[PDB]
């Protein structure tokens, strides 16, 4: 085992095979430690999980400060934090993995380049290299600053995003809501008048595939 694991590859590796709770260290180190949820099952496993929707019994519609720091309880809905996932994608090449399910139907979409900005950059957003089922909606989000209501898409839509004008994806939506753009959208799956009900963000190294 790695005694500070970077992120939940290094932890899988590591031998911890059960998804759940685990603490990695940024950069390696000792005083940087984070706890996350590891979502070691799908896709091979390792992943990050950065976001969570699956109940509606969080509130995303939250300001700026939350979203840099994170909120929730990593193991039901959550957002990690933006200081959090700039830090953690400035450690390597990451890849972005998001896993979608509603009434029973699943779609998944991957970025084999994936990066957060810090602050200077109000926490810009890369995502490259698509493949997957749930159709490429986060290209239209590509290059955009994160963007809350108190700093209007995320005032308008209720949520917070990497808004555009205003957006193909809103994972941070309002849970359940159906009316047009308002709910937990992935546009090019299931368009904006049908909120998904369980969505995952995560993220590892684009090496991991063979490492
Ligand atoms: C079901 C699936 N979940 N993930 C998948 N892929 C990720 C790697 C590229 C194509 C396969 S297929």
């Amino acid at each position: 085992s790695m005694p500070f694991p970077k992120d939940c590859s290094q932890a899988m590796l590591n031998g911890d095979t059960t998804s759940g709770l685990y603490t990695i260290y940024l950069n390696g180190d000792k005083a940087q430690a984070l706890e996350v949820f590891c979502d070691m099952t799908s896709d091979g496993g390792g992943w990050i999980v950065f976001l969570r929707r699956k109940n509606g019994r969080e509130n995303f519609y939250q300001n700026w400060k939350a979203y840099a720091a994170g909120f929730g309880d990593r193991r039901e809905e959550f957002w990690l934090g933006l200081d959090n996932l700039n830090k953690i994608t400035a450690q390597g090449q990451y890849e972005l993995r998001v896993d979608l399910r509603d009434h029973g139907e699943t779609a998944f979409a991957v970025y084999d380049k994936f990066s957060v900005g810090d602050a200077k950059t109000r926490y810009k957003l890369k995502v490259e290299g698509y493949s997957g089922t749930a159709g490429d909606s986060m290209a239209y989000h590509n290059g955009r600053s994160f963007s809350t209501f108190d700093k209007n898409c995320a005032l308008s839509y209720k949520g917070a995003f990497w808004y555009r004008n205003c957006h193909r994806v809103n994972l941070m939506g309002r849970y359940g809501d159906n009316n047009h753009s308002q709910g937990v959208n992935w546009f090019h799956w299931k368009g904006h008048e049908h909120s998904i009900q369980f969505a995952e963000m995560k993220l590892r190294p684009s090496n991991f595939r063979n490492l």
